């Protein structure tokens, strides 16, 4: 924590005490919680399909397209009964959810479509009006968001509700035009810290092919959490730093194990929670930064009373 | 019919979710100069004098552009800064919008008229008229000045008017039309002082076509036209997203008086919320239990918290 | 001179292409659409126009009268007076004596139609989507909105404003092969005013061509009134070439044919 | 049927409706440089050492733009100078290919291979690589390079190569996209030198599911993979408007020998005609 960290620090609690830090919670969050992964179901729609199991080496022009090809060629009840059979799991709560809800967050995006976001909200009591489909924004019951952007199952097990062929994703603006707009409303108007991706995913490619259209200096730019198990490399640093994101790497925090992801994790989101008891001020000119920032507005004043200045400095 | 449309605008006001759209039609009953005024000027510097024609629209449409082009874009800016700078009233239409306690106003008005009345009052709005205050805004509570303002200057290119400004409103304001259409299927859009054929009306309802069936509520539309409405337009429009209520099927007024049509629907809105329309004695067994049956759930009630319950 | 020169220097190499309108539709005394805007007026509303009607003609009467008054009876109104034939002007006489390559129309008769066949050139009809690909010659001629041509019902031409918004949808590759026509040929306008909605929906699309990648289009006015100085300085940026009819005769308020056959006689006179 | 794939393509070839999209595995066999090697130097220069195993997404598929942005211009096209300024012989298939009398060649490849084929016969085609090709062309015969030539310099603003220039495509090239779909229905297509699963042929097949019911001549794909083609995946490509014509199916090769099952395939049409 030289002066990156010490800097994305003092802008994420900056914002989490305004009400004005929103979470995107990607599918690495729930896959420490051991929810299944989409790279076990394109195998499975490869061995019910081409007779055989894939041997590996594999091409992303044949995981992309292949779930759409056991959709097209054995059906829709076929498709939507293996879900059925790899989604239909109950899975618990691991403590970066609880770390995430620790910071009091204005909404949580997510690339999940489980509902173990939804079920860790509940059980620290937390209200989110969840919007999974269109017809949910205008019946929102608060004005705080759990906006599940790739769909959820609360219908149904079935894909007409969830984002996952490759039909979808070229349908995806035309069919999905409220949750894609209500997103880039919270991206415009909130501070983003990424939580559960990897660089070079779809959705937050997708996502910098936007902000790339907006004004130089419109938004502010997005955090991002890289929980990977290499350093990361600072071509790759200075490329998305140019991009609208900010990168806080947590393989440059600790040191564990390189199949020991919750370490990783755990590091950022123990960081930021301790943070909020300030300890900023070690400098003498540090000092005097912390009391301008209490005192300074009430020069408007004329006189105070020494027993609202409880009330200043908290 | 009228009565049903009282209802949802009443009990939207009531939970945060009322917002107007407020129109050019409500800032020229305070009197503000209306923007065929300047296309008149501006057909005087370029030809001769205005041979009217009743304005065929390929007329209406480029000669702010063509005069863009030709004297330079320092021409276009004072003019601006002639015809605008003229610090007008508020009307009692601004009042009765702000008594009807909107969450947020947008309006494709780039006069400061509706934001002084909301000075006045005890509530705060962001202002939000260029594409920078996204970001940096306050308190969730929006004026949305959709079409630019001059509180940065009486420039040309802080307010869109020309036909450069309406085939790049996606490229030069992308912020300001996503901030636009997230309020839309939020909250419940009353429109004020519009004519159903208009730039801001038609862009509206072919992104409306773009969503599902019951994906949106429907919007309201005051309509204050002198000359009533027919009741196929009545279909064509409530067909597309429009709940219009006509002025001039309520009351009976002039072809030139704009304020009793525009004032006969805010005042049955108002004291429609300001509760003036109870008889028959069992509409107070029903005024009355709304206001309570929350209040068997709690097994007492402090006498000096029952009047915070009526109001 | 430099204008009149490029057109008939276009005429040898057989690499010219008309693009044809309105304004010449009526010269033949074909319906003008306003007659049927009358119509669909007084038989929604119940009552004529007395006064000056405004924002229903392409925008609001004949879509209603689609789908309020009746789908099959938008089209009982349509082969009542578009079941006509009316003579050929010399106009499409004159212009078919400069060996179009190609025509491209926004009309939907077929009066254009009857006028290639009595002369002897041969020209393949692309009106709709079945016939984009079924051509039987490379010499093919486009008419953009339709025509009759396979009965008389209302989905074969481009009416309504349901038609004139998912027009770039519904017909997808006759709105790519007029784009195709105009990148390889030089392009003659005829008969229309400045202001339409194809000329307008033209010069948008000509925003997305880089510069110094395209033929500088050919609009002729033959509007009576004389063309500005300010806005024939406009029109030179948006991408039109203007050869004004009105600076080259002198004509009556409504002598229309006077000066449509101005500028096609200056041009056959000027072939050789 | 594999004889009623031909006499359709022999059709077109006597009625002068043929055009052959061509592909890159035809420039694969004159020792071109494929892209996969420039996308090693393209890794090797900028993260020190090459990468072991597979690339991953960020790193197959966005490392010449990450290579782009973060070193520069002159030294993305210094490595496009070192590879593609050689001299190269033609195929036995940039033989078989102009003598089918096409209309137009619609490559996807920035070299002269193709092209200098074609000044060795009498078949004159107009190269259209830049944007002012389409009207200044003296011919309606048409070379389509709709990826782009080296003819103007070996400057990286002339070929489509990067991953942002695989988006600003549309804007930066509207009318040879234009003109191409133009011949895609007009024309018959034969797809020579790709594979299902490539970048390109996937964006045609999207255009494909736009247009009407029966408003394309529903082209014809000449699969030279060595493995054959699986049934199921025969059916979904087809369906989208592929009719698959495997060399595969036809005769029976080695892993690597290429030539002869991008021979064989065209041995059955210009021995039918």
């Amino acid at each position: 924590l030289d002066n990156n960290v010490v800097e994305c620090i003092k802008e994420i609690t900056e914002s989490s005490r305004n009400g004005k830090l929103v979470f995107f919670v990607g599918a690495g969050v729930s896959t420490l919680s051991d929810y299944p992964q989409w790279w076990r179901l394109v195998d499975k729609y490869h061995e019910e399909l081409y007779g055989s199991p894939k041997k590996g080496n594999y091409s992303s022009d044949e995981y992309l397209r292949i779930p759409q090809i056991f959709y097209n060629v054995k059906g829709e009840m076929a498709f939507d009964g293996i879900l059925k059979d790899f989604f239909q799991v109950d899975k618990p709560t691991n403590p970066i959810h609880d770390k995430i809800l620790a910071m009091n967050p204005a909404h949580v995006i997510t690339t999940n479509y489980d509902n173990l976001i939804d079920t860790a909200c509940w059980k620290r009591g937390k209200y989110f009006s969840v919007i999974s489909a269109e017809e949910d924004v205008a019946n929102a019951t608060s004005s705080r968001y759990l906006l599940k952007v790739a769909g959820d199952f609360r219908k149904g097990f079935k894909g007409e509700n969830v984002v996952l062929k490759e039909d979808d994703y070229l349908n995806y603006d035309q069919n999905y035009p409220l949750i894609s707009n209500l997103m880039k409303t919270i991206i415009a108007t909130h501070t983003i810290v990424f939580i559960g991706y990897g660089l070079g995913d779809y959705n937050i490619n997708m996502l910098l092919n936007w902000v790339r259209k907006l004004q130089k200096d419109s938004f502010h730019k997005p955090f991002f959490i890289r929980t990977d198990p290499s350093p990361i490399e600072n071509e790759t640093l200075i490329y998305y730093e140019n991009k609208g994101l900010r990168i806080i790497d947590a393989a440059s925090l600790i040191d564990s194990n390189e199949y020991d992801y919750l370490e990783r994790y755990s590091a950022v989101m123990d960081l930021l929670i301790e943070s909020q008891e300030n300890k900023f001020i070690t400098k003498d000119d540090e000092v005097i930064d912390y009391i301008y920032g209490k005192i300074s507005p009430l020069f408007a004043l004329q006189y105070i009373r020494k027993i609202d200045l409880k009330h200043v400095f908290e």
